């Protein structure tokens, strides 16, 4: 998060798929935040996505220069298979741990907390789940997530991580996440957009 | 397993890198013999690890030709952090995921069942983490891996995974997968006995 920001979007409201992925590429360490094993595997699967998507890119650049470029050629490449192949599912799912980070931080700089326990993230984490991913997933998915919500740090902690190197007051790091929210909400928007108009979302349960 | 079988060890009992990692580069693809999102991440897991030691190898497979001769390198290499680094870290975590596999099949193949509930493979799930990996782990993962366990398959919808492609009798197949299971066992038997000799292994909880 925070240092290496994704750029606003333009006119044409077109994502290019090189400074993407070199912007996403931070974002796997932050799971390392988390400060739990129980989270190595959820990385593990998101640096899967983007290698995934940067092994097309790679193939020939110009043709790929686009997000949508992506999600085009290989709607033509592949049959009916498409969009349940190639890039366009890798995309798809990471754009739902794009959103999940999204949502996630959202809520702890709006200060939604459990008033009981006020320092644990677990509705931070809940609410995000809810809105990212529970649709996609069956009741054992969710039971684990629950599960792994109890290896989550408190909050505290979880911004010492996200901020570890800078020495700023977590007040001033929290204002770090806003401004970094601005543009990541902006972009997600964009390509969650996009998978809408291309016909390239799929709304059941994997 | 089955068809790409690892081949029998030699005089001075080492293991090729090269080979090692051609052979263990298909034993992810296993994971979706679950037949189930629940165990994507932790084939990511693996390809993790052993994606971190082919890294090594390629950056001079001559210094890195045998297993070994990773873990003398890297000790040299890296301070008092080894064997907590690189391949060295890595490769103690792959053994440990290619043990769980030979624990579990040997124990399906031996027939270990439970008797109210003989189809399933839970019994044979929790032997092959109870010697391979609960040690090394904390209560909240295995509460996760017991439910993952919900999302395993019946035994006989497994095999016919495994075998997916060959058109041989469930009885035929375990057959074969005894076989595998010969230098499969020798191999990781090897490894773990030089993690024990050169003092790589890691014996606390991650
Ligand atoms: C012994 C140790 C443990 C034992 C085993 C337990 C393992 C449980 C693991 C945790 C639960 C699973 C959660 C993840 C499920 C994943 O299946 C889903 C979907 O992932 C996609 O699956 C797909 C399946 O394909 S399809 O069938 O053709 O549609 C694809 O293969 C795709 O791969 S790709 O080639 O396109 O690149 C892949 O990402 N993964 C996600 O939902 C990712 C969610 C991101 C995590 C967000 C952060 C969570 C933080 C939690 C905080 C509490
Ligand atoms: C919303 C979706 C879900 C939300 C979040 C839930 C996620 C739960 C995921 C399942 C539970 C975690 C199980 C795995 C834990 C891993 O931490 C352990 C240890 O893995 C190692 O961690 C290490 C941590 O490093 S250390 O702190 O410096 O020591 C290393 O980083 C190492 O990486 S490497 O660079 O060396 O290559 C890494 O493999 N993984 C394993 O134990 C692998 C086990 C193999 C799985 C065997 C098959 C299971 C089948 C289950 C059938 C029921």
């Amino acid at each position: 998060l925070a240092e290496h920001l994704l750029k606003p979007l333009p006119a044409d409201k077109q994502i290019e798929t090189g400074p993407f992925l070199e912007a996403v590429s931070h974002l796997p360490p932050f799971f390392d935040c988390l400060g739990s094993p129980v989270f190595t595997p959820i990385k593990a699967v998101i640096s899967g996505n983007i290698t995934k998507i940067k092994a097309v890119y790679d193939t020939n650049p110009a043709k790929f220069r686009t997000l949508q470029n992506i999600l085009e050629v290989e709607k033509e490449m592949y049959g009916a298979e498409w969009p349940k192949v190639g890039a366009t599912l890798a995309l798809m799912w990471l754009k739902r741990g794009l959103r999940f980070i999204q949502v996630f931080l959202q809520s702890i700089c709006d200060g939604e907390r459990d008033e009981n326990h006020p320092n644990l993230i677990r509705v931070n984490a809940t609410k995000a789940y809810e809105m990212a991913l529970k649709k996609y997933h069956g009741w054992i998915v969710q039971k684990i997530f629950q599960a792994a919500l109890y290896a989550a740090p408190y909050k505290s902690d979880f911004l010492k991580a996200l901020s570890k190197g800078q020495n700023v007051t977590e007040e001033e790091c929290l204002e770090k996440i806003r401004l970094f929210l601005v543009n990541y909400t902006a972009t997600i928007d964009v390509i969650y957009e996009m998978y809408t108009q291309m016909n390239a979302e799929l709304n059941y349960k994997v």
